[PDB]
């Protein structure tokens, strides 16, 4: 028995395993449950904390991954299969991982926790991209990712009942925050220095936990890549959460619309994993890009109102925060509905293509605010340019989504009392099988943070191991002191703020720094269209 | 006796003067009176053709201005000097110029027909600036300009009635049009080939003659200078003419439209221009409170609808615009400007600028002005929040109107040319900041550099002559190219090709203000109508 692959939490004995990294070994404790397993009775709960168990759990590999619906859009495709569950489905999936230097700290160590995307309704800790062997071996902070439950299973919500509350897995992410606070000093890290980390949908959810005070008692930076908890697509209001809901339900069978909750809930939770999981993309009210079904509701408890408004009316001194953006926000998403996209060809749409693709972009709004996005992200010059209209949905689905909401957050923050970094991800991945004109797309920077290239059966240039290095060392750096700086003569990253507004790009040349997060672009969706809709 | 000088037109007998240029002589016949004068019960009322008179009319000089505001912003400078009225004042002021080559052609020569601006409330035909020796002599045209009622006199509207029907000033510019048709093959001129050309106010009334079928078959081609009859400024719906007109009878003491048109006709002219300003719903640029009415009659509908709907096949158009349309109103009432400092304004009155120059619109309206106008990486820096200002005021009531109706003109099938004027003149005493202004392009269309008491350069006058032959070349042909060697191309809704007008040769570029014609044309009236 090896003593470095032992630890003992709360809860009871585990045995980890030993892990080859480039670099050295890394002690790694996979698969340590968190929740007692949100089964039958306990579908749609809050997650309830692991009963202490006797003997040793073998945390010795990845735990099940969350009921979700799989992605078949390009099978076999790399860059869909990826994302794809690479463990059995399960609702028995409330499980977390925790990477640590091997042979343990001496000295308490700070502590990165990860938290995945997936639009709120797919993804999995247990992702080779998300394999925290590097980091932890490059960098010796302890990395810690959890499981939390997606689709229906997480976030289905009947606002107001006690059977179906919404927000369970966003429950789920505190509760693993809250096993880190009582557990992480086991493994030789500080819970006193935790820092969340999150990609999109993951990035949403740790502005989440950022707005709401009992999950901001729990670490003390935060880290947001591609995603905003104030995105239109990252929140739903109570009765928007409560027609899908009920839809949903129609859809399977219950009851044999509406009616009371509690019996409702209780026909739903009688409905096969499999059953709610095929019926899921059916409950969206118009078809759109980038919307999805169950996502965090606002309903005055976890978040106790809009992200918007609890961004705008904070206080947030004390708090160091690192947010970016990739190149392209928007490209990954346009081949995924909008008319006239395919990542086969060239996607060289034609106007009314682009006037179609701008309905499913910014779905859900007046006529008028649609020919205010019209307006501005035509160029009168060339209005049926094919290769500009591209350009300029990618943009429009890009702007909308992800890159205006990060700034608004940015841009309120540093005005409110925070540090805050950014930065723009500019590195298109040598191994990169999506078409070139997509760019940078959503979600290719994660394998350079988490410092993929340097495994050793993949075939990234040496270049872009330097590069994984740097970045791991920002985040680290960060990480350690609230600052991606390095504790000489190298480029220095400034804070962002909401007048100079300075950022980063990120590439392999050195750091560039520039003005403006789609400044122009962002101004539109962030101070002019909201009032255009109120009116 | 010199015979070149005596005319006689159906009216009667004239007798005109002899003028120099460095080119040399013309003749000029100065102040025919073409209407009956629209005095006492006459005023407000359309204008009667001149009854024949026995004798020899006078025409060796100019006669009297009509009623209007004079400015006194800045006295005694040359820029606010140089268009107030240099004749006295009347209400007898219907007459019209000619000016011929010398001596008179003997075969039918092309005729320019001028319109002068002044925001329907001001302006003269014999403004310095407007005298026609030069193009006359150097491009051996016909040119006639006619006086017409502005202010009150020529657009106090009370829609229906039959007292002041509105529009008359509109009828004095048909009515001397008409007058050019009977008579100017008296003077050499080829009433079958009629060109009319205004600036500003006087390009808007062009726009209208043009939208008008009475007026239409009066003349062939058609240069619009730096306005449109499109502008938010240009026109006034029945309803708001009617407040107007109501507000300035009860400024001056007078109550029935018969018995409120009576009252005011008891009225001196003087006292009605005094109060003219104070009837204007709030405070504002590029606003004025009596100007052509939509009414059904004159106008059958707005000109943006009128536009919108015309066959415009047979039509060739010259249109542009100066390079700084707005800084010129900026200092007429924006808060923070002066032709005597830098106007550096702050955002505070940036803002508080846009309500100035974007009146009467919603708060929403407003906002997305701001929005287009500013650069969010430099929202408070002066310099770009005057050059910004100076943007909305002149694409909202100058470049963007005319690029509409270049596009819709174009688009349905006539022949147009567009320019932008960016040379500022050697003797231009506006301050650097506003750069080439409103007005400011006039005197080198009418060849003023070739003055040899004024200041300008060399290159200037070659300037003002190139400039002299685009236009009569349009005039005559319907197209200003000269004989290849770069060449001007028709303005498109597509290609949107323009050329600069300056002291370099012609260079063609595209977009009059796209972007921000875009948000004035297109995106701003659907705000407006939610
Ligand atoms: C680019 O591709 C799209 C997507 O179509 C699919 O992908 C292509 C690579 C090709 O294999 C198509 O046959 C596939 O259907 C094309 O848009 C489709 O056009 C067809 C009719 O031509 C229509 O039935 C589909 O509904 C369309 N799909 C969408 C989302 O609009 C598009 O025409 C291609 N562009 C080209 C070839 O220039
Ligand atoms: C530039 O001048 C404007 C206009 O003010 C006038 O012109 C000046 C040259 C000077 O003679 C002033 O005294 C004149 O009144 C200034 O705007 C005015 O500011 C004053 C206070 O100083 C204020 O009471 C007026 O309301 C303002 N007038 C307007 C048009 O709003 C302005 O301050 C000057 N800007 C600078 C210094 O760049
Ligand atoms: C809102 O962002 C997303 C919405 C849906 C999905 C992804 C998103 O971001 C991508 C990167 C990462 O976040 C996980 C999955 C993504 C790629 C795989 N697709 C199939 C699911
Ligand atoms: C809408 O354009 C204008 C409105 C008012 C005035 C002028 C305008 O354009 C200028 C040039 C010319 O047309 C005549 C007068 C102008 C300059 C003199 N001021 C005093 C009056
Ligand atoms: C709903 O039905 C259940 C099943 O018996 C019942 O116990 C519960 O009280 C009902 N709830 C409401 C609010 O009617």
């Amino acid at each position: 028995e090896d003593a470095e692959l032992l630890v003992t939490v709360r809860g009871g004995r585990l045995r980890g395993i030993r892990l080859k990294t480039p670099g050295g070994p890394v002690s790694a404790f996979l698969g340590i449950p968190f929740a007692e397993p949100p089964m039958g009775p306990r579908r749609f709960l809050p997650p309830e904390p692991k009963q202490p168990w006797s003997g040793v759990v073998d945390a010795t590999t990845f735990q099940s991954v969350c009921y979700q619906y799989v992605d078949t859009l390009y099978p076999g495709f790399e860059g869909t299969e990826m994302w794809n569950p690479n463990r059995e489905l399960s609702e028995d999936c409330l499980y977390l991982n925790v990477w640590t230097p091997y042979p343990r700290p001496t000295s308490p160590t700070p502590v990165l926790v990860w938290i995945y995307g997936g639009g709120f309704y797919s993804g999995a800790s247990s992702l080779d991209v998300y394999d925290g062997r590097f980091l932890v071996q490059a960098e010796r902070t302890v990395l810690v990712s959890m499981n939390y439950r997606v689709g229906a299973f997480g976030f289905l919500a009947l606002p107001g009942s006690r059977e179906a509350p919404g927000n369970v897995g966003l429950l789920d992410q505190r509760l693993a925050l809250q096993w880190v606070q009582e557990n992480v000093a086991a493994f030789g890290g500080d819970p006193t220095s935790v820092t969340l980390f999150g990609e999109s949908a993951g990035a949403a959810s740790v502005g989440m936990h950022l707005l709401s005070p009992p999950s901001r008692g729990l670490f003390h930076r935060a880290v947001l890549q591609s995603g905003a908890p104030n995105g239109p697509w990252a929140t739903v209001g109570m009765g928007e959460a409560r027609r899908r809901a009920t839809q949903l339900a129609h859809l399977v069978g219950c009851p044999p619309t509406g009616g009371n909750d509690t019996e409702l809930v209780a026909c739903l939770r009688t409905r096969p994993a499999q059953v709610l999981v095929n019926h899921e993309w059916h409950v969206l009210p118009q078809e759109s890009v980038f919307r999805f079904s169950f996502v965090p509701v606002v309903d005055g408890d976890f978040l106790s109102d809009t992200p918007e408004a609890l961004i705008n009316a904070g206080d947030f001194h004390g708090l160091q925060v690192l947010v970016g953006v990739v190149k392209d926000e928007g490209s990954y998403f346009l081949v995924y509905g909008a008319p006239g996209f395919s990542k086969d060809n060239e996607s060289l749409i034609s106007r009314a293509e682009f006037l179609a693709g701008v309905r499913v972009g910014v779905p859900q709004v007046s006529d008028l605010a649609a020919e205010a996005v019209v307006l501005h992200y035509t160029d009168w010059l060339h209005p049926e340019d094919p290769a500009r209209l591209r350009e300029a949905l990618s943009d429009v689905v890009g702007d909308h989504n992800v890159v205006c909401p990060v700034a608004q957050l940015a841009g309120r923050l540093a005005a409110q009392g925070a540090r805050v970094y950014a930065y723009v991800f500019e590195h298109r991945a040598s191994t990169l099988s999506w078409p070139l004109w997509m760019g940078v797309p959503h979600g290719y920077e994660i394998e350079f943070i988490f410092g993929i290239p340097l495994d050793p059966s993949r075939n990234y240039t040496a270049e872009e191991k330097i590069f994984a290095q740097r970045l791991m060392r920002y985040w680290a750096n960060f990480a350690r002191t609230g600052d991606p700086n390095e504790p000489p003569k190298a480029p220095q990253w400034p804070p962002y703020t909401a007048g100079a507004q300075q950022y980063v790009s990120l590439d392999l040349r050195p750091l560039e720094v520039r003005r403006g997060l789609r400044a122009q672009a962002c101004a539109f969706w962030n101070r002019f269209l909201p009032k255009l809709l109120s009116a």
